[PDB]
């Protein structure tokens, strides 16, 4: 609080924002995007709730709330919604006051410029910021990453791509992009949970089922012989205890819901499974810079997480690639932050300072802007 | 009894069991699934009493007795009670020699693995059945319907679905899961009617409201002015003389306990009331398809034979989809008994008899068989 | 049926066959190269279906189908599918027996020599044609034309061509390829499309995207001057119903497309748009014969249908000759067929009919007779 200045890091993710100050290590908050009231609301004796505010609050308010993703899949629908939600960050979390600080602001791949627009008017106009920019999330995480060669894998909660880079260029041709990632996966997990005798349908159960994703799944060495191993499988029946006390217990599912990514056809997608993708990508690249893409295939995104995806890629590209290919897979330890942090790079910096979008700008050129010859 | 055979097509329902011959038009035995012996049981001066008989002794035996389902919601869950009904049926109601005759089931939607396995072990181990199959209930009703392509509404006593189906394949990721149907209705209605002063909480007095609800319920033509018109209403205020010979009078309980399932928040059930979930089915499917679901939608089940359904569905779905869009409600008149007539159907046919499980294959590989790549 | 004989033209297009009798004055059969079953095949209760039959019946089946080309870039590349097409086009389409009729096959330009042979040991051990020719379908449509000089400008659906002719002979070193044309053009509407919030991915989608292009695109007077009409375009707002009902709006994208012909660079192609093409094809002749062939530039193929592209290249080749330079292009009507009846005039030549390939050929020589000193 004076001179200088920070930028407005603001990742408006489809499950998660993530936000925090140009020039931190990792976003300071993250919370839930979503918006929800009472969905029964009984009155009572009294008020002191909010109505659909979220955040943190819903999810330890689980079961009364109904939720809503402005953001559901990466682009944003609901502009009231999304003011409560750029409100809640700047006021209540980050605790800031938006017209001290330029503001960057990711958008999802192939977000119409009317959008981008809209986004840019709501800056200025309702919170007064200064300056503000729009970075593409792949591209800042392509940004954190540091790497100007390679093909990079990137999975997180509602899109996978497949992006080689030579010399920091996406060619834009190569990329192909997959509906499938970690929102398919939790969904998956819950029916065939479901087909045990249990039964997870609501709000409330998926974010248990959520839990168990993240906390209990993981992905075979090889599928076939996973299941096989099944029958005398006294290892894979791991126990889940749920919020109300009752014991679930896991065995094969823990498998069978990520083994989806490279089986898009277990949730009915007719579409490539990774390796295959990762293959397709690189064959529509030259020949001659397919070599450095084969030893610099770098893992991203939340769904990149599992352990024992990175020798599972080897293997599988190792099949598909000529004999005397050298292979390699990267996976950045903490991925799934890559995003946010090649957003804090970007707005952080410093020497291309100008790429900010401004009020002057905006009252110029409208918010368009922000769109036409830049970000 | 000669040489031929027919095949025995026992229904399982949650409420009721359909049995008869392959082959008949309908079911030639329908009892009340059910188990009750007297609640008080006083003694007395002899017996020439059956236990927990339930099947249609009970309902006529309304106050002494008490109930229970062992299929409750659709899943056996109680083997030896279900030995009692299977036997119940063959000897008592069908009056055969099971030994003599292929015996198709039929099992819920989701039922495990190990469930089907041990009714192939009852019907072999306990029954000596020559053969049997294990049929699902909603492909039977598939099949007796004719119907390669439309969206089915199949709504009937513990459970409702919306499954679009194209060249006779469910997609399997269109289809939607309703709890609400049949059996939530009449518990609503009991509840409702206790709103007026009126107490309807027994079992004896849940089935004087079952009866209520099948006599005299209907379908609003539009909801919000069917509760304007209540007030005026002169018709509405229909009588029913209880056993006990006391007259209720029943008004908009008549319409309101239906209007729950294009609104399950009436009984707090978030889930999209059924002509949303039509909608959002078709909106799983191909584009390109759904010109054919939406002429071809076809109602099934026991709670889609309220008159006035398929014309307020024609009004709501035309509401939904494009202006241009030829929409089209079928409805087959004794729906009901469509899940027992596609059984028939299924094991009636010769052409496809070696579908059938032996007892040899049982004794090879177990029931499972009968599961593992067959019924 | 009865002595004479007629000529089997088969044109085995990447996406259509087209087939039919010697002498016809067009195909009387034209149906999709492709191969599908169901994707998900989920069984049912019965079955009447033909496996990968493709053909007409896919394209009305929209949805449930897979798709393959065995031809899919022009050269066959899987025979057990490619028997599959021809058994369909004698027995089903033309309702033929092959074994009473010569059949002139054509093949796609660069076909290898042992692609040819191939075809012809099917044509005679599998339909025991009496004779057959094999014939370049590029040739083929010169053949149609009937034009000795010009340039002609060929844009089917895999690939575009300049070809320079004096005399009736294609001077070999003047031709130059390039990979785009319609495949290409209907990909790039499906992404710019889905630029706009659209999703067109499957493969149910690209037939309909397909459609959009050849029923609204067109090419613009000037690309820059109509990108900048854009902005007050009203015209160009048509709207399009989809089969689900639901209508989009296309603008820009329909001159957008298209565009790609002469801006190669749209989808990644360094290669020269097609007016640049043609003018380094002229400038790889004599320039005695450059005159000629200014005066005689050709177009055909079914991407060159569009209306508005005679006047265009008018206008570009005007830009790039010298001012004193006479310069016409010829659009003949019914182009796209141009490939088949070059075939037909071919095949339907009594006076050349010593150079179809007999049974008696293959024997002695085996089938690279047909490719050895012929066709
Ligand atoms: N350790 C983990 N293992 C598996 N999945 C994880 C892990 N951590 C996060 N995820 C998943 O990753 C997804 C979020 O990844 P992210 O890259 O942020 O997605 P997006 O950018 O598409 O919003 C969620 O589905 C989440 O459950
Ligand atoms: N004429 C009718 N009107 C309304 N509901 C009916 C009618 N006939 C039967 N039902 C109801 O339909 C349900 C049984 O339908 P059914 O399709 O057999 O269900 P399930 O197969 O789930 O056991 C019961 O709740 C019953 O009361
Ligand atoms: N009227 C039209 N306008 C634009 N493109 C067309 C038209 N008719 C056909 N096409 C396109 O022309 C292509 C087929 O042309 P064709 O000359 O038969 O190709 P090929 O011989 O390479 O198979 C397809 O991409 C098709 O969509």
């Amino acid at each position: 609080d004076e001179d200088e200045t920070t930028a407005l890091v603001c990742d408006n993710g489809s499950g998660l924002v993530k936000a925090g100050f140009a020039g931190d290590d990792a976003p300071r908050a993250v919370f839930p995007s979503i918006v929800g009231r009472p969905r029964h609301q009984g009155v009572m004796v009294g008020m002191g709730q909010k109505d659909s505010y979220v955040g943190d609050e819903a999810q330890s308010k689980r079961g009364i709330l109904t939720l809503k993703y402005p953001i559901e899949h990466g682009i944003i629908t609901n502009w009231d919604d999304m003011e409560k939600i750029w409100h809640h960050t700047f006021y209540n979390e980050l605790r800031v006051a938006p017209e001290e600080h330029p503001t960057l602001l990711t958008e999802a791949p192939l977000n119409p410029k009317a959008n981008r627009e809209k986004m840019t008017q709501i800056m200025f106009e309702t919170f007064n910021v200064p300056a503000m920019y729009v970075a593409i999330q792949a591209v800042l995480s392509l940004y954190a990453s540091g790497r100007t060669t390679g093909i990079v894998l990137d999975s997180g909660d509602g899109v996978t791509h497949n992006v080689p880079i030579y010399e920091g260029y996406a060619l834009p041709h190569a990329i192909m992009r997959l509906d499938l990632a970690g929102r398919d996966l939790t969904d998956y997990l819950m029916k065939i949970l479901t087909e045990r005798g249990y039964s997870f349908v609501t709000t409330a159960e998926r974010e248990i089922v959520r839990d168990i994703k993240e906390k209990l799944c993981y992905v075979a060495l090889d599928f076939e012989n996973e299941m096989a191993t099944a029958a005398s499988s006294s290892s894979l029946e791991k126990s889940y205890e749920l919020p109300d006390g009752q014991v679930i217990t896991i065995g094969n599912e823990r498998f069978r819901c990520p083994e989806t990514l490279f089986q898009p056809s277990f949730i009915g997608m007719e579409s490539a499974g990774i390796h295959e993708t990762t293959y397709n990508s690189i064959m529509k690249c030259d020949i001659d810079i397919r070599k450095d893409l084969y030893a610099n295939n770098v893992m991203s995104g939340g769904t990149t997480m599992y352990p024992g995806i990175a020798d599972r890629m080897q293997k599988e590209i190792t099949a598909l690639a000529p004999s005397t290919m050298k292979i390699k897979i990267i996976a950045p330890p903490e991925r799934k932050y890559s995003v946010w942090i090649g957003g804090s790079i970007l707005a952080s910096l410093s020497t291309f300072q100008q790429m900010w979008i401004t009020k002057q700008e905006y009252d110029e050129a409208g918010p368009s802007i922000v769109h036409r010859k830049c970000f």
